[PDB]
């Protein structure tokens, strides 16, 4: 019944280092998208490929072009699309990974009703690649899944609390925001998300949630109660 | 008229890191191989992905099965390759990535007919997916493609200047079998064995000297060791 997009960066996948893959910290999150699918929350997931590489810095060095460098970023979220898939089966679950670009020895192309039927049969579905644009961010790819398969809420999964009004670590005033309008994303200097992701999730009306994942069951207390620590963009 | 087949490991292109892409690296590596394309050296290169993820690393706790790991380490393999491409472009050399993993949209499968036609026409071969099966090495696809290429050689690229007993002497000339049985590791056993029953002679050198590479394919000359 209820369908939730939850949206990673690359480096949630990499722990204390700001490279790689951590086993460990891998393991952790799956058992939080576990809780979800034995409560019957049917799951997309998109995860960026920062832990491995990132476009506007391997384009920085002067040769590398653009559309390369995201074209290195898409193949990573593939990487770290397949080590969650067995993470998440390494617990017992069932998965796919839906890829905008074309691997079918590694991945399933992705399809509109396959992606839909994995669902609804309880697999958690990882789309990789976001959607084959090298154009986008990783939050608008994320935004734009999360409305094609009509999901319920977005949740942005961070290594902060929720959205807060300054950065938390450059200053001790920090105040986090509860509950924001679209507008107020968009106009206002703190950021959730990219201005196109939020103008997308607004004229779909799709809700807007960023929370700690650090936090054992806070996601499944995010989803299914309204509850836990969050904040949320409506 | 001369062809090869240059190998790098992933961890070489990270340079002063364990991990990642290092740009410098990767621009010096392209004005080797730009001498010897100017040269009319007709290359293929082969190149690994352990700056990125290792198949036996990724294995490690059972959480990812040792063949979901090494399709990531394949992967990894074609982001190098990519990146090796611009490099390569960059100095105006014509390249192409053919990968042993179909990846439709970014790079061209590996066709053999297509790569030798590529090279024929004075374009670098970037070889990426090794030979598109887990539980093989990278040196075992460079092998692979370098036989399948009909290779003069096979340079396998280090940091040293060729094949040493420890990290008390270097190894100028060394028989297949000699490789096969010492403690000295050239390359993994398969990747050997199958050079030598395709009479395909090794070089290891050094990819940081300048003009280098050059003088060994095109004079037998320079510094290196040679597995034959
Ligand atoms: O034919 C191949 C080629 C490579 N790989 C995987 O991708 C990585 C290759 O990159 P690496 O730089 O490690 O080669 P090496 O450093 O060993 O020379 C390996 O760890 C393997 O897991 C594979 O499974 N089969």
């Amino acid at each position: 019944n209820k369908r939730v997009l939850v949206k990673f960066s690359g480096e949630a996948l990499a722990g204390d280092n700001q490279f790689g893959i951590d086993i460990h910290v891998l393991d952790h999150i799956a058992k939080e998208i576990k809780s979800l699918v034995e409560n019957d929350i049917e799951v997309g997931i998109v995860i960026g490929g920062g832990n491995i590489i990132r476009g506007v810095s391997a384009a920085q060095g002067g040769i590398i072009r653009r559309t390369s460098g995201d074209y290195m970023g898409m193949l990573a979220t593939v990487i770290n699309a397949v080590a969650m898939q067995e993470a998440l089966e390494h617990i017992g679950l069932d998965t796919r990974v839906q890829s905008a670009i074309e691997i079918k020895e590694i991945c399933e192309s992705y399809i509109y009703r396959k992606a839909i039927r994995h669902l609804e049969k309880g697999r958690v579905v990882i789309f990789g690649a976001g959607t084959g644009n090298p154009f986008f961010t990783t939050d608008t790819a994320a935004t734009l899944r999360a409305i094609e398969i009509g999901s319920d809420l977005i949740i942005k999964a961070t290594k902060v609390d929720g959205i807060y009004d300054k950065d938390p670590n450059k200053f001790k005033d920090a105040k986090k925001l509860d509950t924001l309008s679209y507008n107020d994303a968009l106009i206002g200097d703190i950021e959730v998300m990219d201005d196109t992701a939020i103008s997308l999730a607004k004229d779909n009306k799709l809700p807007i949630v960023v929370c700690n994942m650090f936090k054992k069951g806070n996601l499944l207390q995010v989803i299914k109660h309204q509850q836990g620590v969050f904040s949320m963009v409506k």
